[PDB]
């Protein structure tokens, strides 16, 4: 998919899980998450289109999505062993990388 | 090693893992499928040898390995937990990133 | 960052683990080293810096950081379940990546 409609399974699944009663709800919510943000790394954002691919905007663009995909990876595996608010809080901890990007290169 | 290499790799270890015996045989050969989806990343498909680097191809060609990683990665944890046929059945869904890939690629 | 920095990061934790006691060390020194390999895959290394990036051997350095991640991912898991002592036993097993990635590109 391109890179808006990864931003809103992002978003959507975000709140989710800032409202998510069940771990089993957070677990879904963030299962999406992880592929939408590895779907979104092979993206090139309309700020770096004339960027080249191997410039160091790119690789820290595309290095973001890393920093992303394992913070989803930690909240992940609480939420899979049912610590739900412990998964939530990881959650808040995952936007500060969302608007990091966002600064940079949206 | 090159991609033929780390695909026979990859399908050697999927039958141990649905003929598996134990959680440790079933660890063992996701481990191996965990190090051969890595190195396969580094190669350029026939496919697309004639095709840039940068292509939406390669990209999506690349993407294929970090689903296949991540779905590897939650199967181990399967396994490591001890859930042997929880962990095949994961491995069963896997395959459908296998076939994706190949209808694409191959 | 830049590798060298980086780098630094990785050593100084990888020290902090072989001493630590308590899991609550190396859980923290792991996730920093964690960091640092990510962050880190975005370099060109000296060696390298008269190769494509898309050369066989840029493929295969930041294939190095791939594994490394993966297997700080594993020390971090058992870190996490409070086994201070399997953890650092997979610690000495992350040097042999240290040590084939700077006899190749260091
Ligand atoms: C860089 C690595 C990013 C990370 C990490 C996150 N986002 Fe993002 N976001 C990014 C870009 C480059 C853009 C603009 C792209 C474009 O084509 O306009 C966005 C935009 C959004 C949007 C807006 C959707 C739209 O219709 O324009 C949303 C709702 C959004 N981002 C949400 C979001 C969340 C919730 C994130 C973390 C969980 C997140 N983004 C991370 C780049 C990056
Ligand atoms: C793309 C992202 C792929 C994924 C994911 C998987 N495979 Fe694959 N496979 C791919 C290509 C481009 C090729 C052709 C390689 C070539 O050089 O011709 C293959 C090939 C195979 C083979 C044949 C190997 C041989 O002896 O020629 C096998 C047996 C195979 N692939 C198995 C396999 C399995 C079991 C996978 C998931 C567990 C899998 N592949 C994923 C591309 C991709
Ligand atoms: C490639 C994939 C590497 C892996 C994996 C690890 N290291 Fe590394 N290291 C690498 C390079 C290319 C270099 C040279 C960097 C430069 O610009 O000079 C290094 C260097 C170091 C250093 C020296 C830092 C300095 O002051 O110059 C240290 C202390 C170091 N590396 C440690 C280290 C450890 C502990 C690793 C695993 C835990 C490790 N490195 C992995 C490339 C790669
Ligand atoms: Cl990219
Ligand atoms: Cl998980
Ligand atoms: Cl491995
Ligand atoms: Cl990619
Ligand atoms: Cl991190
Ligand atoms: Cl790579
Ligand atoms: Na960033
Ligand atoms: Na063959
Ligand atoms: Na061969
Ligand atoms: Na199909
Ligand atoms: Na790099
Ligand atoms: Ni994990």
């Amino acid at each position: 998919a391109d890179l808006e409609d990864n931003m809103e399974t992002l978003n959507d699944n975000l709140k989710v899980i800032e409202k998510a009663d069940n771990a089993a709800q957070v677990k879904d919510a963030l299962t999406k998450m992880r592929a939408a943000a590895l779907d979104a790394q092979k993206a090139t954002p309309p700020k770096l289109e004339d960027k080249s691919p191997d410039s160091p905007e790119m690789h820290d663009f595309r290095h973001g999505f890393n920093i992303l995909v394992w913070q989803i990876h930690d909240a992940l595996h609480l939420a899979n062993e049912g610590k739900v608010k412990e998964a939530q809080a990881a959650a808040e901890q995952l936007k500060t990388t969302c608007n990091a990007c966002h600064q940079k290169y949206r």
